[PDB]
């Protein structure tokens, strides 16, 4: 009864327009209703996650830090708290979906006439568990203490994840927004995502323990560049220093001799395991939503497909519709 | 070959460690027959920079002195409490990978506390006592990973007046009284889950109110019972208005969450061990239980590996 689907997670910085451009893609291809399934960001839960408003809280906390209404040491812990709120929703979902995914190691008895059903999603779990938390650290708004809980506890990623990092020119990104507009965080966020990509590619060939002992620890000088120049350049064959491991080499995770502590190592392993499965793609949103979406279309043929029960797709759809409700 | 995964939990200060060790010294006559994994204090006391333990307690002291808003003190707590998760999880997740899921004296690998202690028992106790905001429950309860078959949860128990001497960190009835209660519920929940679905008498479960919380901090009510009912479980504590909508229905995602939370707890094989006596007895009793526990299968090779890893981090 099988049929191949196309899991596509659309990520990148915020305010860039990856949503009004992800929707304009649904209108001009969903000519046939059952050929595409969209899953939007769960604001409804973020803005009322068991009582607190993750969004307001993550920003308000910074405003509260500047006014000195709270200790900078607490403001960091306080941040970690809110930042973490974004995790659950996206995770409950992703975890369910991985369950409806057919991981059949076998030959095909029959083929399906129809084209592959593409299920588009707004942001991938790593955004909450790795991209943002890491950007907060780099900018100094959050304490590293919360990285293990998010980076090292990642669940096995099922084959076929297509991560599409959206990108916009810098001066244009600063208009799509004007929540708070401060270069430091943005400049970093953009950078991090670029690293993410380099990390995925990197991980495709080499192990995380590559030039680890050749990776200078993460210092304030490094963080400074990340908040100013948007350095980190996306490159053909990435090296350890063009990845996220450049940001993970932290004294707080290593011991006396300067070795990354045992557990934390095992963690790097799973974090690698996850990112490595992914199929990285970059999509420019520097133009009319029409183009952005058209471009995304040209990529469909390059993405890695996965298999799932025809029945399940119909179920998934209902669930997705049951919660985006 | 077949191993015996045994996780030893319960309240703190009770002595489940000096009694879990006295069990290793007596039956490890043959070296390769038993493997112990102790609590990773070394990481808790320096988890990427902060000392989870001091922070969870100090935050309370800081709350009483009014050095910080009670609203922040709650969020601040959630933060630290969460720190306890990673270590235990990195481990457990690795171990699940070395477990053979393929369709004479078995090697028993004893562990100090099971991940649910950090992700469900303690966080929940903090809530009930009012030291933590519910906002952090979904992140810990609903994101639980598939538990592999063969988990033997052994909840240790001590008499009340005796428990208050094993400790005297901070000694305050409210939290203890609750912690004891919660663990009892956990057990009742596991059993309960064996037969019925979480959506049983859900619509007959009164929401969680302050009156309820009050009893949980005073009488150690919650009694362990043969055939548990919805109200003797943890679901009695999970029915929260903050998780339900207007009409009073538990919101979609949170439901799916309950599902996975149930999925986990249900796999477990619950056992109660009394530490109200000489460590010798405590351990001897635990031995009598070995034959009742559910065994799992793993590569002989893996066991040797696991051992090395365990030894590699328990140094
Ligand atoms: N069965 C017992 N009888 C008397 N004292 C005990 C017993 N078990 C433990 N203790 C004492 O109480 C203290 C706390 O117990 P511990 O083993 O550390 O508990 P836990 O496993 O909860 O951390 C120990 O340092 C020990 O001296
Ligand atoms: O981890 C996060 N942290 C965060 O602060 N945010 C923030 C970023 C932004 O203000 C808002 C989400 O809106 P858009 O990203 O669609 O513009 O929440 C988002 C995530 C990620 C969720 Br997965
Ligand atoms: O989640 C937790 N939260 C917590 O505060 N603690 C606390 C409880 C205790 O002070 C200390 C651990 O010592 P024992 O439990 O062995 O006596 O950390 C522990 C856990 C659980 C880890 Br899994």
């Amino acid at each position: 009864v099988k049929m191949g689907v196309l899991r596509i997670y659309l990520d990148g910085a915020y305010g860039i327009g990856k949503t009004t451009a992800a929707e304009e893609f649904l209108h001009h291809f969903a000519i046939t209703p059952n050929r595409i399934l969209l899953i939007g960001e769960p604001l409804s839960y973020w803005r009322n996650l068991a009582g607190e408003d993750a969004i307001c809280g993550i920003y308000g906390t910074q405003t509260r830090r500047l006014n000195g209404d709270v200790s900078p040491e607490d403001a960091q812990r306080l941040t970690a708290h809110f930042q973490s709120l974004f995790c659950s929703p996206h995770a409950i979902m992703h975890a369910k979906i991985s369950a409806l995914m057919d991981t059949s190691t076998s030959d095909l008895v029959q083929v399906n006439k129809e084209p592959y059903k593409i299920m588009l999603s707004d942001r991938h779990p790593i955004a909450s568990t790795i991209c943002f938390p890491l950007s907060r650290y780099l900018v100094g708004d959050m304490s590293p203490a919360a990285l293990p809980g998010l980076l090292f506890t990642l669940p096995a990623e099922p084959p076929g994840t297509n991560l599409v990092v959206c990108t916009v020119s810098l001066p244009s990104h600063l208009s799509r927004v004007s929540e708070t507009v401060n270069l430091p965080f943005v400049m970093v966020l953009r950078n991090v995502y670029i690293m993410l990509i380099n990390t995925i590619i990197f991980l495709k060939t080499n192990n995380w323990h590559a030039g680890w002992n050749t990776l200078s620890f993460c210092n304030d000088v490094f963080k400074q560049k990340l908040q100013k120049s948007e350095c980190i350049k996306l490159r053909e064959v990435p090296g350890i220093e063009d990845t996220l491991f450049a940001v993970l080499k932290l004294p707080e995770l290593c011991g006396e001799f300067g070795n990354i502590l045992p557990l934390w190592a095992w963690g790097m392993e799973t974090l690698s395991n996850c990112l490595r499965s992914m199929s990285p793609f970059v999509l420019s949103l520097e133009q009319t939503p029409q183009h952005a979406a058209q471009e995304l279309k040209t990529l469909l043929p390059q993405m890695t497909p996965a298999n799932m029960s025809s029945g399940a797709w119909n179920i998934l759809k209902e669930l997705v519709n049951a919660v985006q409700d």
